[PDB]
């Protein structure tokens, strides 16, 4: 009854949005093209023209739908995306490295971790999850009822998502993969009481031995190829009675746990990057990628050396919900011990086999060739900004995220000589079923500033005043976005609504200023985690980056991605420049006190 108190995703006035469309375009589009769009936009919102008609459409799709963007966005952003899920869609995660140093401690943690998730599922199933606030308003809790007991499925034209959460016989098992081979594992009793760590460990220690030796083909690596190939590949794969049951089990699992194998260690300066890679894609076809099932919503991956993290399917939800589970889980892995009562009678786990054929032999060999190419093209850099975090920005009466978003503009600008189309994920969870909207960090005050900075003709006194203007201009966008007052989503709405009506694709969308404004060189998001962890994901375009960070109190975890295919990008360099951009801004703010 909480999802009925929340307001529905509004529709910003056509004039209002189309206005912010112009304002935000100036700094990234020619003074020529902007003039064009200017005339085009006036024509669009003419009283009695196309725009006014389509606007009436969205203003109706709301009265006959909980959320007028739900289906469109999910379908548009993920389900129709025919590229692989790996690196392009499913965000990895790096968690605080555990201390165990042997094949029994590795299993020990897995158990402790598994018990934590179920302890969290309780609040979900029991619907006793605490109300999350995005300032002074309640947040949509839906996303929490989609991440567990679900999985994505390959469709020849569009993909589907199976959810076994609230079904007749809610699964009580999970998936475990060791040496490329899957195993089922129940964590509940015919009495309702969950399995304590002990049982789960003995169940995990039993699953453990059953797959001591590796030799089988990594069928699971089939979920990392193109979505048109896996669709056909998956289609054949389930033509066997056992096969189908095998995949059917994984798609019911409350989630998956991967016990990855050894990998030739590298230096420590490039360590963090070797793990992030091991958490996002798997590190080749001859390492750990086969110890996965990327279609599965939640995959918790525990390494050998002690490294650990995850990788989830984005369709389900955004990083927040996922990390508001990571925090609780890592918490459980640390807390004390209670009743370690004797091992009740526990059954043996079911080994999920995969009848390997010559038809599937090729798809398995064609997958390796693909994945191995996506990787040799991924360039990632992990930056731990110790200099400061939320502390400083806050002490300057300035918003931390805005301040961090102005530094990226400066850093980027300090590399290409121009501003670019920038994206910052903004959650609209203060609305029922809502997901996210766009916060464009590339603005008028943003460009003026990055230029007023490196301009040796502008005094440090006018510099700081240009910095502050930007930080708050961005904050206003942030505040306007999270309140359904942005424009990117509304914009995509008029476009899709236009298609539906069966009308001529508006010129506005066919506009140059459009192919640009949607081309994001900087794809970013913030995912605060009460735990010292970092999230990451490739770039949205070939010529750009992927940037996600965790703003703490005394520091910031930063991830930076890029493709080697594009010589115009280098993750380390952007990382190396952002670091200098934040330190620089601080030197300018501490030199000229606005007060005191
Ligand atoms: C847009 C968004 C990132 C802004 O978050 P935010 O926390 O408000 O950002 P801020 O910079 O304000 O950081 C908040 C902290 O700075 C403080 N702050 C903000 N403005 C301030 C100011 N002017 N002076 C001093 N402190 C300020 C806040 O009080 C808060 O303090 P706290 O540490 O006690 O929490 C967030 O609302 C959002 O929408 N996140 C979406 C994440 C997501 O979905 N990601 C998907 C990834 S796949």
């Amino acid at each position: 009854a909480h999802q009925d108190a929340l307001p529905r995703l509004p529709v910003p006035p056509l004039q209002q949005s189309l206005d912010y469309y112009l304002k935000a375009l100036q700094p990234i589009v020619s003074e020529e093209e902007w003039a064009h769009t200017k005339q085009l936009v006036d024509e669009f919102q003419t009283s009695g023209g196309v725009g006014e008609r389509l606007q009436k459409g969205l203003e109706r799709r709301a009265k006959k739908m909980e959320n007028w963007l739900s289906e469109w966005w999910l379908k548009t952003a993920y389900l129709q995306f025919r590229q692989p899920v790996v690196i392009y869609s499913s965000p990895g995660v790096i968690l605080p490295k555990q201390d165990f140093v042997d094949l029994q401690g590795q299993l020990r943690f897995a158990a402790k971790l598994i018990e934590g998730v179920l302890d969290f599922k309780s609040m979900i199933d029991n619907e006793t999850l605490p109300v999350e606030f995005l300032g002074g308003q309640p947040l949509c809790m839906n996303q929490y009822y989609q991440i567990l007991s679900s999985c994505r499925v390959p469709g020849p034209k569009q993909d589907s998502v199976v959810n076994f959460l609230k079904s007749k016989r809610p699964p009580t098992h999970i998936t475990v993969v060791h040496n490329y081979q899957f195993f089922e594992l129940d964590v509940y009793h015919s009495d309702g009481t969950p399995l304590t760590s002990d049982q789960i460990f003995v169940q995990l220690e039993k699953i453990w031995n059953s797959s001591l030796q590796s030799n089988k083909e990594p069928v699971g690596i089939l979920t990392s190829n193109h979505r048109n190939t896996w669709a056909k590949a998956y289609n054949n794969l389930i033509k066997d009675k056992v096969n189908r049951e095998s995949v059917n089990s994984i798609q019911k699992s409350i989630f998956t746990v991967c016990l990855d194998k050894q990998v030739p260690r590298v230096s420590d300066d490039v360590y963090r990057n070797h793990v992030a890679g091991q958490m996002l894609h798997g590190g080749g076809s001859k390492f750990n990628s086969g110890n996965r099932w990327f279609d599965k919503t939640l995959q918790f991956i525990v390494a050998e050396d002690g490294s650990c993290g995850m990788v989830y399917e984005h369709a389900a939800a955004e990083g927040p919900p996922i990390v508001a589970l990571v925090d609780h889980v890592m918490e459980y892995t640390k807390k004390p011990e209670l009743v370690r009562s004797p091992m009740v009678p526990l059954p043996m786990p079911k080994k999920l086999r995969f009848n390997i054929t010559p038809e599937i032999k090729n798809d398995i060999e064609k997958a390796k060739q693909n994945l191995s190419i996506m990787i040799q093209d991924l360039d990632i850099m992990m930056l731990t900004f110790h200099h400061f975090g939320k502390d400083f920005p806050k002490s300057e009466k300035l918003s931390p995220d805005a301040f961090i978003q102005v530094a990226l503009q400066l850093a980027y600008y300090r590399i290409y000589g121009q501003a670019c189309a920038t994206y910052e994920s903004a959650s609209l969870r203060m609305f029922h079923l809502g997901r996210t909207d766009t916060i464009r960090s590339a603005s008028i005050d943003s460009l003026a500033f990055v230029k007023g900075m490196g301009d040796s003709t502008v005094p440090e006194q006018q510099k700081v005043e240009l910095l502050r203007k930007a930080v708050q201009a961005h904050r206003a966008y942030t505040d306007r976005a999270i309140r359904g007052e942005a424009f990117d989503r509304h914009l995509l709405g008029l476009k899709l609504q236009a298609i539906e009506d069966l009308v001529s694709m508006p010129d506005i969308f066919m506009d140059t200023s459009y192919a640009i404004a949607m081309h994001f060189n900087l794809s970013t998001s913030q995912v605060p985690a009460k735990t010292d962890c970092v999230m990451f994901f490739g770039p949205v375009v070939p010529d750009g980056y992927g940037i996600c960070y965790n703003p703490m109190e005394a520091h910031i975890n930063f991830s930076v991605s890029a493709y080697n295919s594009c010589a115009e990008t280098n993750a380390a360099r952007m990382a190396h420049y952002l670091e200098k951009a934040l330190l620089d801004m601080r030197t300018l703010l501490q030199n000229h006190p606005r007060a005191k």
